[PDB]
């Protein structure tokens, strides 16, 4: 068995390894790369995503989020508060204020040690959840918005054609910007493309011990567990690595810096943190051994999880069981 201790891969791809994206994914999978739940691919050095990132500053963030955690700095919860309209110009700007700006630090443990030390205590500002892409129309490889669509692979691989389509979302970040412990609607792989500024922090769980996270995640947050048997679907719960160790939780790290990808796999928990002011875009993902996850993926019920149009499709043919009570959630 390949990665059999389930590390984080790093993969350096050829110019020629580059141009076909579900060939080079079943590669890294031969070499064992999902079972880590995450990889990092470093582009050729020919390779680029746009010519320049100069005229991106009127871009519009339309719904701010400021994180706001509860709870103690190992174990918090954070819910987002709804903020007024800014353009991606003036979210730089806030930034590098100084109320919002990265501290000086040695390296980035330094960092991390500061973020888990001090996160709670701040509250940061996400523009999340963006639809659009910065990939210039010209980028033939790994171009986030010209992948394969989620539909187009079930209806290859089950033959039935389902309504939806799939568009990339871009995600502007600064110091502190957090994301949950959380695996991808309907287990799903995510793609995420750091165009640029400063790194992201990742944490991941092995595919194969998803459920230890799970386990401890309900006795860490019991009231979340009695309300909604899949409560990590809501993207609220941080856990940190102190805490993970503590209770004997297999996980990984590993920071992604501006002009690298990373892959997350079918059934990978990941969580992490923006270093400084930076701009990601990802995309969601199948392939054919998806299916057999997306089968069995948990569902949010309780009604807070509130997802896209599309994943209505793919409930209804993968989980026609769960179907009925799934969109009594969503309706
Ligand atoms: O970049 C972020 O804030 C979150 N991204 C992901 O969880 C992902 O790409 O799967
Ligand atoms: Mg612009
Ligand atoms: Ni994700
Ligand atoms: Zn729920």
């Amino acid at each position: 068995a390949q990665n059999p201790n389930c590390n984080i891969m790093i993969f350096h791809p050829t110019k020629e390894e580059f141009n076909d994206f579900d060939k080079y994914i079943a590669y890294m999978e031969s070499q064992g790369a999902h079972r880590a739940g995450l990889a990092k691919i470093i582009p050729p050095k020919e390779w680029k995503a746009r010519e320049t990132y100069d005229n991106i500053s009127e871009i519009l963030i339309a719904t701010p989020l400021q994180q706001v955690a509860s709870g103690r700095a190992g174990v918090f919860t954070q819910y987002h508060k709804k903020k007024k309209a800014m353009t991606v110009g003036e979210y730089r700007h806030l930034a590098n204020s100084k109320k919002y700006q990265t501290p000086p630090h040695q390296n980035f443990e330094d960092l991390e040690r500061k973020y888990w030390k001090n996160r709670i205590y701040n509250s940061p500002i996400y523009g999340a959840d963006i639809s659009g892409s910065l990939f210039d129309e010209n980028t033939k490889q790994w171009n986030l918005g010209h992948l394969g669509t989620i539909q187009d692979l079930l209806e290859k691989e089950c033959g039935v054609v389902i309504e939806g389509v799939n568009t990339p979302y871009l995600y502007f970040g600064m110091w502190k910007t957090t994301f949950a412990w959380h695996t991808e609607d309907m287990d799903l792989y995510s793609i995420n493309y750091l165009h640029l500024g400063e790194p992201k922090t990742w944490y991941v769980v092995p595919p194969e011990h998803g459920q230890r996270l799970e386990r401890l995640a309900r006795e860490l947050f019991p009231g979340s567990s009695r309300g909604c048997g899949a409560f990590l679907r809501h993207k609220v719960a941080l856990i940190s690595p102190t805490v993970l160790k503590e209770n004997g939780i297999p996980f990984n790290r590993i920071t992604q810096e501006a002009g690298e990808f990373m892959v997350t796999f079918p059934y990978g928990y990941h969580a992490g943190f923006n270093h400084g002011f930076n701009c990601a875009e990802a995309i969601n993902f199948a392939t054919p051994r998806w299916i057999d996850y997306g089968k069995m993926a948990s569902q949010c019920s309780c009604g807070e999880a509130r997802v896209t149009f599309s994943m209505d499709a793919f409930v209804r043919i993968l989980q026609p069981e769960r179907y009925d009570l799934w969109k009594r959630g969503q309706d």
